Parts: structure tokens; sequence; C-alpha cells
């Protein structure tokens, strides 16, 4: 708060780089430990001796890297393509969908060569152009909590709103967005932050910012010109979910008052979890009152990926029409983008 790593690896390569060389500068500076490893695909050394203590030291390293891989994967529902500029976060969500698509590096991972990165989006662009190419920045990280250390994120800002037809999207669960207020993002960002019932947040949420954290940064973004956005995830039935989602948005428009919402957006995720996720939690977070018994859910089988379960077909249904009749009540004129 703001996150500042206590352990750092650096690629050879990495100091090849501005980005690179700033940041050996910065941290070398503030005294940290600092590493060197073979590729930031594999990094050796990491103190612990439990998984579960090398899982909580890996949340406090950073690895400072290339991006060798320059195809991007896709991203949707939120965008055409995720554009890669890190890889991990701080926080500690029990429910977390990292601990699965990022279990073996639990690490944060930042990439130093934007010049190919933003070539890379800017041939994506160029591919689909004049039709719109949207890019997620937050798929696979918290962008944003991270973003103080870097300023990668403010650069892909102002890159895209460089551009025509590029649009930059990404959602946050931190408050440490001074620092973005004056990026030159010509309207092409659409600046999101994750929110949910208070049984959620204090519950399943611990490392990141507080939700009055979230809505006081959500007020200075929407005041800079940003346009404004909110993710409703993990949407979860818990005791009392349908009042405690009812008082989210209730305090969310509180929060929200005498503000231009006309271009808000509201994207809802129900819960999903994975198989193998079940037993990962379970260690990773012992204590945790996170229901994940299947018996209560449906198994939605993948097709290139591996499955997972989400609410059964009719009590999805009921979360979706719920926060679509409370965004309609409180936030007359806001679009819901997707459910799923
Ligand atoms: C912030 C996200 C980003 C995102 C991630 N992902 C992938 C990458 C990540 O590793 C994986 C997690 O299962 O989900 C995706 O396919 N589409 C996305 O839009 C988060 N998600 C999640 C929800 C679900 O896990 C998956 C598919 O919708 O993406 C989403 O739908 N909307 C977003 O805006
Ligand atoms: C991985 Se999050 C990355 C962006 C940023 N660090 C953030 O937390 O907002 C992407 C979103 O998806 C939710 N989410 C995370 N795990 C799950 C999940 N298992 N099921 C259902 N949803 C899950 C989180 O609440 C986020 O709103
Ligand atoms: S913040 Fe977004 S990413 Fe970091 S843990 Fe909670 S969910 Fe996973």
């Amino acid at each position: 708060k703001p996150f500042v790593p206590k352990l750092v690896y650096f690629e050879p390569e990495a100091l090849s780089y501005p980005l690179g060389k700033e940041l050996y500068e910065k941290f070398t500076q503030m005294g940290i430990k600092i590493r060197e490893t073979t590729s930031h695909n594999q990094v050796r050394g990491i103190p612990g001796e439990t998984e579960l203590a090398r899982y909580r030291n890996a949340k406090s390293t950073l690895v400072v890297g290339v991006r060798r891989t320059l195809k991007f994967d896709s991203c949707k529902p939120s965008a055409e393509y995720a554009i890669p500029l890190a890889t991990g976060c701080m926080g500690h969500c029990h429910y977390c969908y990292l601990q699965t698509t990022l279990g073996s590096k639990p690490y944060i991972r930042v990439y130093v060569n934007l010049d190919d990165i933003f070539a890379q989006a800017q041939k994506y662009i160029n591919e689909r152009a004049p039709e719109i190419t949207r890019f997620e920045a937050a798929a696979t990280s918290d962008i944003v909590g991270i973003d103080h250390l870097t300023h990668s994120l403010k650069k892909a800002i102002e890159f895209i709103g460089a551009t025509d037809y590029g649009r930059l999207r990404f959602v946050t669960k931190y408050e440490h967005v001074d620092h973005l207020l004056d990026a030159r993002h010509n309207g092409k960002t659409r600046f999101r932050f994750s929110i949910n019932s208070r049984y959620v947040i204090n519950h399943f949420e611990p490392g990141t910012s507080s939700f009055d954290g979230r809505l006081a940064a959500a007020r200075k973004v929407a005041g800079a010109g940003y346009k404004l956005g909110f993710v409703v995830a993990p949407i979860y039935r818990h005791e009392g979910w349908e009042r405690g989602y009812f008082e989210l948005f209730q305090e969310l428009a509180r929060q929200l008052e005498g503000m231009d919402l006309s271009d808000l957006t509201f994207e809802l995720i129900q819960h999903r979890f994975t198989k193998p996720a079940k037993r990962v939690i379970e260690q990773r977070y012992p204590k945790t009152r996170l229901d994940l018994d299947e018996t209560k859910r449906k198994y939605k089988w993948g097709r290139y990926g591996i499955g997972k379960y989400v609410y059964r077909d009719e009590e999805a249904k009921e979360l979706e029409d719920t926060m679509r009749r409370y965004i309609e009540q409180f936030f007359p004129g806001a679009y819901v983008q997707y459910f799923t």
C-alpha cells in the first residue's frame, strides 16, 4: 500500500532496455535484495520451506523480464486481445482464478520491452481496422496495482490514445491511481474497478484496497475524463446475497453522487472454479469460508482449456436478473456489457 517487493529478480536481457535499466537503478537504491534469473519463466531460490511459504513469498517478489511471446492471447468477452504488460498479483483473494492460470508462477512479472509489445499491438489494430480492436491489460494481473513502480500502463494508455482504432481497458482492486490521472488517454481507456458485496470483500479479498478506496479512486479517474466501469465479480451466493448485492449498488450509487455516469458500464461474472483449484485453495488458504462444494454447482466442460464449475443455469439467471434489476434501479442508462 502501495506495493513494493521484498525481493526482485532481473533477467540479464532486461538490463538492455530503458525500463529494465531504470528499475535496477531504483531497486538497488532502495536497498532491496536483488537477484539474477536466466528466465522469468523459471525463477529459482524463492524463500520458504512449505509450498504455502513460497506462495506467500512469491507474491512479494517482482521479476523484471522480457516478453518473448509477442503473440497476444484472445481475451473475450472483455477484449479482442490481452496486451501482455504484467503477470501476477500482490493480492490474496481466496477465490482468485490466477491460482490456476499462474499456479506455478505466483510472483509478479513485469515486461520491459514495451516497444515490441506496443508494435505488435499496433499490428493487431492494423489487421482489423477500421474495426475497433480492444486490448485487456489486466487479464492475468493487477496491472494498476503495480503500475506506480513502472508506469507501463500509463505508457500503454498514451500509445492507445495516439491510435485511431485501438482501445484499452483494465480492472483493478487498488486505489493507487494518482500517477495515471494526467495521462493522455484521449477517451480510449475504460478504467474499471472490481466491486462486491461486503461479505465477499471482508472474507475473501485481503491484500487489496477497501471498497471506499476503490470508489475514491473511481471518482478521481472519472474526474480525469477516463471512461468508468465496474466489474461485479465474483458474483457469489453467500448467506443473504440478494440483500448483500442490493446494498452494494445502493452504496455504489451513493458514492457516485453528482457525476456524469452516462457512459458507465457494468460487467458481471459469477464465481467459478476448476477441479484442481479446490485442492490448491484448501492448502493455500486453510481457514477460508469460501464454499467450493461442486454438488451446489454444474460442471461446464471445457473446449480448449479445462472445464469449470459454475452455478446451475437457473441459479445463474437469478443472479443475472437480480444484478440487472439493481443496475437498472440505481444506474438508469448504464449498460450491462455481459453476464458470464
Ligand atoms: C478481467 C476479465 C479478463 C478476462 C480473462 N480471460 C481469461 C484469461 C484468464 O487467465 C482466464 C481465467 O479463467 O480468463 C478471458 O478469457 N477473458 C477476459 O475477459 C475477467 N474475466 C474472466 C471470467 C472468466 O474466468 C473468463 C472468461 O469470461 O475471464 C472476464 O470475463 N472479464 C474480464 O474483463
Ligand atoms: C483475476 Se482478476 C484480474 C484483475 C484485477 N486484479 C482485479 O481483481 O480486478 C479479474 C476479475 O475476475 C474476478 N475473479 C477472480 N477469480 C475469479 C473466479 N474464480 N471466479 C469468478 N471471478 C473471479 C475478480 O474479482 C476480478 O473482478
Ligand atoms: S486482485 Fe484481482 S488478481 Fe490480485 S488476487 Fe484478487 S483477484 Fe486475483
